[PDB]
């Protein structure tokens, strides 16, 4: 399987072809539409563990994308969730343009890059939650993002891997203030097998990346162990809400 954007320059089946639980119908991304979620006063605060604490987390590039595994070290609860879940990986979708990196959007607005950090309920439509933050470009360097920007040099190739510098899950959020707002609904893996066993949970508020660190996700990254192909626009397609609803916060 593969990107669309793979395809043009394959040395692979396209989103629209992809099989498995791909063609069913609650799937994910979606567009939500704000108005027409919801207020849900039992989706309360998300209350973090292991968020706060510096790790040297090691990162790779999957062909997809990257990801830091998170090796069960941190874990959320509370955010109207059953039970606690526990972190699995941290990984994102971007483009080199700013209204084509994420997956979802906002009544129609789309973001440079979206975060997706993957959690695994502790005992289904609900046995993975994603927390889902989407990204733009603001005035000033993300320092929070640095060890992460800086660790992609290292691994320009699907397969590598690398130890990142110190860094804290916290780092990389917004204000958790700022994390009181947000959207939630029942979906789908955005990739194959595109499993419809994901909870939901996009922030309202976006984190701000400098454009010269979004950019390095592009400039560094490639799909190919020959590196002529770029990694971008690794972003599945837009799905169908259906019969779903959205709520929010
Ligand atoms: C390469 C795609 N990997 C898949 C299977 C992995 C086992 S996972 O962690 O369940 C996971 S989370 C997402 S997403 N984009 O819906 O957050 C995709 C994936
Ligand atoms: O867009 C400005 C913002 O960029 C990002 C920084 O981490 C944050 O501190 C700053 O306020
Ligand atoms: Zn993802």
């Amino acid at each position: 399987w593969c990107y669309e954007v793979q395809a043009e320059s394959s040395n692979c089946l396209v989103p629209v072809k992809w099989g498995g639980n791909c063609q069913k119908d609650r799937q994910s991304p979606i567009n939500i539409v704000t108005t027409k979620a919801k207020v849900d006063k039992k989706l309360g605060r998300f209350f973090f563990s292991g968020y706060d604490k510096k790790q040297t987390w090691t990162v790779q590039n999957n062909g997809h994308s990257v990801m830091m595994l998170l090796e069960n070290k941190a874990s959320i609860s509370g955010g109207g969730l059953p039970a606690p879940y526990q972190a699995k990986q941290l990984h994102l979708h971007w483009s080199d343009l700013p209204y084509k990196g994420s997956e979802h959007s906002l009544d129609g607005e789309h973001f440079a890059m979206e975060m997706h950090i993957v959690h695994e309920k502790e005992k289904p439509e609900d046995e993975i939650a994603v927390l889902a933050f989407l990204v733009e470009a603001g005035t000033q360097v993300n320092e929070g993002f640095q060890p992460l920007v800086e660790a992609l040099s290292n691994i320009p190739k699907p397969e590598m891997s690398t130890t990142m510098a110190e860094s804290s899950l916290l780092d990389l959020l917004p204000k958790e203030e700022k994390l009181r707002h947000y959207f939630r609904y029942l979906g789908s893996l955005t990739t194959p097998t595109c499993d419809e066993k994901v909870v939901w949970t996009v922030f309202r508020e976006p984190i701000q990346l400098h454009r010269e660190q979004i950019l390095a996700f592009s400039q560094k990254l490639y799909y190919d162990k020959e590196q002529t192909v770029s990694m971008k626009d690794n972003v599945r397609p837009l799905q169908q809400l259906g019969q779903r609803t959205v709520i929010k916060s």
